[PDB]
């Protein structure tokens, strides 16, 4: 009949154990078993955010149904599967679909309330047909679920829901709601451990239960966009999928494979030989390694249809259990389980001696991998290469940043705070806010951060704070409010933020903008989420806000000389409080004071500069080497308080370039030649030796 | 004809509204901020109160509501 | 077709917010609901391949096509990846325009392309210096 065509059973998918297993979910079985025995309107609808467990709800009626766990009204009531697809595809005719659907609704008269319908995308089937001469398919089942002769379950989104039946009310008020709900944390450990067996099934590898309780509250931490308990199955199967192929092949085996061939090129274009010996050597090392990696595979391979033999002898026993064999219980129980659970368990330590050439289980550590590879954040436990990398902190400043203790001390310890896992995870890394008078490293010292963490320097997302004079400002950066302009675009802050999970935000001398500009980091520094104009909101708790002012120039210019850094950083921050607001400067970091320049300090910006001075000429073509006292001229030049280090800047452009570009356009300097820069009488000469 | 409650909390930063507002939906949900939080420091211009009501006939985001 | 393959064939469709909005007619199955009950069961093998504004545009739109799908970052390459994709590409169209690439000429267009084009996105500009 038609519903041999159009339908799909799931009381045989959940008869065959094709069906994965549902767990939790007490009180929407119960409501749907409520709404679907009813008189009239046997229509519940599920509803909720996509992938918290809708279709796995009817999945899980589908099982109960077959298990019998149910009220005896269900016992029997197969769960047929309608898809809308299988309806459409051949009605090219008119009236053809018309047809389909009078079809499946008299052949489930014929079954007199047997047949519990089941509808994916309910939201799909308003206007599954609407044409020219048509029937729209929502009023095909108006009048048949308007009398309650029809069983059909919705499973539907939310968002889908607001934009395809409510505009319809109609066919609104047939369907009752079932509101499934986003499930907890530790629900979610259950769902991770039944679908633990699953997947264990499958993808042959051994998932340990702190990967488990691991990816389920990394997973609610970082991950923001998705909802659970389903970015915690994304973690654990591609962390399954990452094990199998490192399972798969190893890394020895191509090192010594390209030494092989490499070795055997070289040996056969010499045809003092010692190559025929040690490519001997080499070939029975690898042939050493190939018979160990694959007595491992043999191994793994074992153990894994060990374990699927056991879980054969779980399904036949639950079989036993809805049959009743007697001899079969007490055999399969008694004899299956321990024998096989300790050969299992033989096997596991047998694994954990012989796995050489390695993971070989899913652990917390393949976990945090995954996520740190989906997102973008330093989530995984650190190498040894990024840690030493990462107690370097201050020594890797002080290669860009020269001056400036305190700073690099105090970001220094606030990157290493959110690496070891002690930061607030409701705040973001490290909410500073640089002062210091005109010039000083500030801006420098953030792009020695994003040198350090990102490698490169254009790679930060940069709001220029002396733009937004007016509030304006709030409106250019959490986008266009709905209406109005710039909705389909969105903003800048928000965006560029959820592009990359993990990035510096600099907002450059921040004091420039309209004083109620502080209110949108009110939001940003206390919590982290930042709501945009098209209406969602944005993780900032894995950001480091940098807002680099300068708003007591004159008092630390004064004053750095004969007091200490605490009173300082006091009467900075009574400067700051005269200009902030008592809610805004509670909320940061760490208010540094950076200080003015000293001259060794400023000779060794001088040598910095000079770095990559010969860098450009040497992308050009050229070498210089400079004398000492031409660096003496350059550091006595170039000391003044009140403006830095940039006349450092602007005294090496003039008094080295300039006569350096006479000379070069001269068609005088022959690149390939030293250069040096000796001294005049006070000016920089430029030789050719 | 009201809703439950309508509080107008005061005081000086810093001494626990936010996290007494937080302690209830601890208490009352289960979930800290399972909560529906408005940020009222987006709204310092006129044109953004079409952010919590939503778009009027004929506008762009019409079809989304607040 | 492509079940009876026994997962066989890896899909591929570049411009993946084509199929979101691709059949729809006057109210009937795009492409996106007819293939939406099947990527969430694996029995299909599908790899997107967008662009980053037509993601937020047309597949964030609709947030179950959406969750079907795991984003893959590709970020723009560096300096020197990019150097050695031109020289791949080198002996490609030193193959096509019947002439002669040198690697100054190569190292110069990737400096060049990355320092001074603000339009156009690495490894695609420099490769665009060299064809032309
Ligand atoms: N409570 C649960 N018990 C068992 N498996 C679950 C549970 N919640 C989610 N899953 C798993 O989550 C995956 C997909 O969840 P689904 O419920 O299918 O999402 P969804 O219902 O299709 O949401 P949409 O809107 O249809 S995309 C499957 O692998 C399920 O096994
Ligand atoms: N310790 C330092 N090491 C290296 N360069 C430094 C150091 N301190 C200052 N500089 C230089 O100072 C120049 C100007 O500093 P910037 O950070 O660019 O200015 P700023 O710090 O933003 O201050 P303002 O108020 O914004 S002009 C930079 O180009 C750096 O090269
Ligand atoms: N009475 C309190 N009990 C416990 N924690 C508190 C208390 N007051 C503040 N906190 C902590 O401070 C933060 C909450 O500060 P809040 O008082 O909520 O700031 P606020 O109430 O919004 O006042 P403003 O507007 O931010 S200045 C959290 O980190 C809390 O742990």
């Amino acid at each position: 009949q038609a519903l041999k065509k159009y339908t799909i059973d799931l009381t045989e998918r959940a008869e065959q154990g094709k069906l994965d297993p549902v767990i939790g979910r007490d009180e929407e079985i119960r409501r749907t078993i409520q709404v679907l025995q009813r008189r009239t309107k046997n229509n519940p609808v599920l509803i909720g955010e996509p992938g918290v467990g809708k279709t796995a709800i009817v999945e899980g009626l589908a099982q109960r149904i077959i298990n019998g766990e149910v009220p005896e009204g269900l016992k029997g009531r197969r769960v047929l599967a309608l898809d809308m697809g299988a309806l459409v595809a051949g009605a090219k005719y008119r009236g053809e679909f018309e047809e389909r659907l009078k079809g499946v609704l008299n052949d489930l008269a014929k079954q007199e309330g047997n047949v519990i319908l089941f509808i994916d995308a309910l939201h799909t089937m308003v206007g599954a047909g609407k044409a020219d001469g048509a029937m729209d398919a929502g009023n095909m089942l108006k009048p048949a679920l308007a009398r309650g002769e029809l069983h059909c379950v919705g499973a539907t989104t939310l968002d889908e829901y607001r934009q395809y039946i409510e505009k319809d009310a109609a066919l609104e008020r047939r369907f009752q709601k079932v509101f499934v709900a986003e499930p907890s944390v530790e629900d979610t450990i259950a769902i991770l451990r039944g679908l633990k067996e699953r997947y264990e099934l499958h993808h042959h590898v051994q998932i340990t239960d702190p990967a488990i309780v691991a990816a389920a509250t990394l997973s609610h931490r970082y991950i923001a966009d998705r909802q659970l308990p389903d970015k915690a199955i994304d973690l654990i199967d591609e962390a399954a999928s990452s094990i199998r192929m490192q399972i798969d092949s190893p890394e020895e085996l191509d090192r010594l494979d390209r030494r092989i061939i490499q070795l055997k090129l070289e040996q056969q274009a010499l045809m003092l030989d010692m190559l025929n010996e040690e490519l001997s050597d080499k070939e029975r090392q690898y042939s050493e390694l190939e018979e160990e990696w694959k007595a491992e595979k043999a191994s793994l391979s074992g153990t894994q249809t060990i374990k699927a033999e056991l879980e054969q002898a779980k399904i036949a026993i639950e079989q036993a259990r809805r049959v009743g064999d007697l001899a079969r219980m007490s055999e399969l129980q008694y004899g299956k389980i321990p024998e096989l659970e300790k050969q299992l368990e033989a096997a596991t330590q047998l694994e954990g001696k012989t796995m050489r050439l390695l993971r070989n289980k899913v652990t917390d550590a393949e976990i945090a991998e995954v996520l740190a590879r989906w997102t973008g954040i330093p989530v995984s436990r650190m190498m040894e290469s990024e840690r030493e990398k990462l107690l370097r902190m201050e020594q890797e400043l002080h290669h860009r940043v020269i001056g400036q203790n305190e700073a690099v001390d105090a970001v220094s310890n606030a990157i290493r705070r959110s690496r070891a896992g002690l930061a607030d995870p409701n705040r973001p890394i490290g909410s500073f806010l640089f002062l210091g008078p005109t010039g000083v490293g500030k801006t420098e010292l953030c792009k020695a951060l994003a040198n350090f963490m990102f490698d490169s320097d254009e790679a930060m997302v940069r709001i220029d704070m002396s733009e937004f004079m007016e509030k304006h400002s709030v409106s250019r950066l959490v986008g266009a409010p709905p209406g109005y302009v710039g909705y389909e675009e969105g903003g800048y802050l928000t965006e560029a933020v959820r592009r990359r999970p993990y990035s510096v935000i600099l907002l450059d001398a921040v004091e420039k903008a309209h004083p109620d500009v502080f209110n949108i980091l009110l939001q940003v520094l206390d919590d982290g989420r930042l709501t945009d104009g098209q209406g969602r909101t944005v993780d900032f708790r894995n950001t480091v806000v940098i807002m680099t002012s300068n708003l007591g120039s004159d008092l630390i210019q004064e004053r750095f000389g004969e007091l200490d850094y605490a009173h300082m950083k006091e009467l900075v921050l009574g400067v700051v409080s005269h200009n902030f607001r008592p809610e805004f400067i509670n909320r940061i970091d760490e208010v540094v004071v950076f200080h003015p320049l000293g001259e060794q300090h400023i000779a060794s910006i001088a040598q910095i500069q000079l770095k990559r001075l010969y860098k450009r000429l040497e992308e050009r073509g050229y070498e210089i080497h400079i004398s000492d006292e031409a660096l003496k001229l350059l550091s006595e030049n170039g000391y003044d308080p009140v403006y830095g280090a940039r006349p450092l800047k602007r005294a090496i452009q003039q008094q080295i370039e300039n006569p350096l570009a006479q000379q070069i356009l001269s068609g005088e300097l022959v690149p390939g030649k030293v250069i040096r820069l000796e001294v005049n009488e006070d000016r920089i000469v430029a030789v050719q030796h």
